[PDB]
């Protein structure tokens, strides 16, 4: 009843996941002792005595028994203690025939037959009983003196399958049954011996999916039902599309179906698997770091160096990939020159370029000269997003090995800084180009000289603060480490970093030097204007008092908020006014 629906749900569950598969006390004492043990001798076996008629009880509990009520109070107080040992086969028959289904997959499969080996022995020592029974020279004090021994380890065999079947456990969970019951009962060799049977006879098929999910870096499950790593979705690009995240469980571990010994191996473990994974995927042969068989140490713990001994060949052979193949270096190197600004001499003329469409709406213009003068280069939530975004001002492609490593993210906070960047130097040589002139009631000198000044300071102390040493950090932490994941770690927190600095040193400034820069290209395109113009002075004269009021206001704003807090060390470069109010 019970069996048979639990098989057919996990039968299901594997179709769903795996896609396949004269009175007695009228006779003399002796008489009735032996009649007894014949009796007994047949209910070890399942068979029923003849003065004691099975009770049919089944699919509750094991087989328990009644005996006739014609019985001596003794024998049958005796016959009373030693039944357990019918139950208890009962308990084993039924259990190893629950597990019979390949449902149960094959780790609780192996179990049942290991104990279907024990089962072998125990009737061996029913046989000898019989024996001695044959040779009449069987007393009920020795049938339970051999039994005791028997008695004990039929009771611990049978608290174990009753432990799995009410847990339903399957996979690590009967091997965690293994782990914990293993400790259940220190202090005699009696179940320690069996604990210690069973935990290496389920353990192998275990041991071997394991060495097959690491060594050979790939998960050949027939019946997933263990701790397991299965997931298997990969959306677009293997699991790449545009925006990337997908390492996160690529494929699924399950943590209620874990032997519970190797938890603190498993991150290592997952981790391990994943590079040969992605290795694979990439496109190269996969070997063994070091072909071994694993078995379960219950004094030691061999299988967790076995793993760091795997998962540090994987780990140093997933770099020399990524330093072999779309080397990090390679793209830092791209990032620098363009990215973080180590080619300007393009920026000049992109800059020449831009402003002619910059001013207009998107799509009124010509993307491809964008392109044109790429080419040309080569020659010489929301508030965590801004609302000051373009739609696009950049482009630039990763290929599938470098996207394993670079997000969109990383990208798109890369263009963010970029952008911001472009917005100084774009006003810095506005304002150089507006310089420029010969030979005075104009005067508004200092303003400009002033404002230049402070820009410029600002552009060369926050990259190279910020860029600099970030940068080499970075650089250091990445050839200091091996750990892919650590790898993405460092990158991470230099991105994070970076971040925390630059424009956005203060999320809630909020770009006041915007609206300091956006008057500034308002004075500088007035200047331009009048110059035009002239090539009254008077409103020339009063625009630029009220413009420096204006930048002045907003240099106050910008001080003050540097010196509550960001860091005042631009602020120390600062010190328009070499001193405060």
């Amino acid at each position: 009843q019970q069996s048979l629906e639990l098989t057919r749900k996990m039968l299901r569950d594997k179709q769903s996941k795996k896609n396949s598969g004269v009175p007695i006390g009228s006779l003399p004492l002796a008489s009735q002792e032996a009649a007894v043990v014949e009796d007994l001798l047949y209910v070890l076996v399942g068979v029923d005595g003849r003065y004691i008629s099975a009770q049919p009880l089944t699919g509750r509990q094991g087989r328990t028994f009644l005996v006739d009520p014609n019985l001596d109070l003794s024998i049958r107080e005796l016959v009373s203690r030693i039944l357990p040992v019918a139950a208890s086969y009962s308990t084993v028959t039924r259990f190893i025939e629950e597990k019979s289904s390949f449902e149960y997959g094959q780790v609780n499969h192996a179990l049942a037959a290991a104990m279907r080996t024990l089962v072998k022995e125990y009737l061996v020592l029913v046989t000898q009983l019989e024996q001695l029974q044959r040779q009449g020279l069987l007393s009920l004090q020795k049938l339970w003196f051999y039994i005791q021994p028997a008695m004990r380890s039929l009771d611990i065999l049978a608290s174990l399958a009753t432990s799995v079947d009410k847990g339903e456990c399957i996979g690590g969970a009967t091997l965690s049954l293994l782990h914990d019951r293993s400790f259940s009962y220190t202090g005699d060799s009696q179940a320690q011996e069996l604990c210690l049977h069973l935990t290496k006879a389920a353990s192998t098929p275990y041991f071997e999916i394991l060495e097959k999910w690491i060594y050979r870096g790939i998960i050949d499950d027939p019946y997933s039902e263990f701790m397991v790593e299965e997931h298997e979705l990969r959306k677009e690009k293997i699991q790449e599309d545009y925006n990337d995240k997908y390492w996160d469980q690529r494929y699924t571990v399950v943590q209620r179906q874990i032997p519970s010994f190797l938890q603190k191996m498993a991150g290592k473990v997952l981790s391990t698997g994943k590079y040969l994974n992605v290795v694979r995927e990439c496109g190269h042969d996969v070997t063994c770091p070091v072909a071994k068989e694993v078995v379960y140490t219950l004094k030691e713990r061999a299988y967790v160096e076995q793993i760091e001994k795997a998962f540090s060949y994987a780990s140093k052979v997933l770099l020399d990939f990524l330093m072999g193949e779309k080397e990090l270096l390679a793209h830092l190197r791209s990032i620098k020159r363009y990215f973080l600004m180590d080619q300007g001499d393009f920026f000049v003329h992109f800059m020449d370029l831009t402003e002619e469409e910059l001013k207009k709406p998107v799509d009124d213009i010509t993307p491809t000269r964008l392109e044109a003068l790429l080419e040309l280069a080569l020659r010489m939530p929301t508030e965590l997003t801004l609302s000051g975004l373009e739609a696009f001002s950049f482009d630039y492609v990763v290929t599938w090995p470098l996207s394993l490593i670079i997000n969109r993210k990383a990208l798109t906070r890369y263009q963010m800084l970029f952008r911001h960047m472009f917005y100084c130097k774009h006003v810095e040589r506005q304002l150089c180009s507006v310089w420029i002139s010969n030979k005075w009631f104009a005067g508004a000198f200092t303003l400009r000289q002033r404002m230049l000044n402070f820009v410029q300071n600002i552009q060369s102390y926050m990259m190279f603060e910020v860029m600099e040493p970030t940068w080499h950090v970075l650089e250091q932490n990445l050839r200091s480490a091996s750990n892919i994941d650590d790898v993405l770690g460092h990158h991470a927190s230099f991105l994070d970093n970076c971040l925390k600095d630059c424009m956005l040193t203060n999320p809630e400034l909020l770009r006041v030097f915007s609206k300091l820069m956006s008057v500034c290209v308002m004075f500088t395109n007035c200047l331009q204007r009048f110059t035009q113009s002239m090539k009254l002075a008077s409103s020339f004269e009063a625009t630029i008092t009220k413009f420096d009021k204006n930048f002045s206001a907003h240099l106050l704003d910008l001080l003050a908020r540097l010196s509550i807090y960001s860091m005042a060390s631009v602020i120390s470069r600062l010190d328009e006014r070499l001193e405060r109010l």
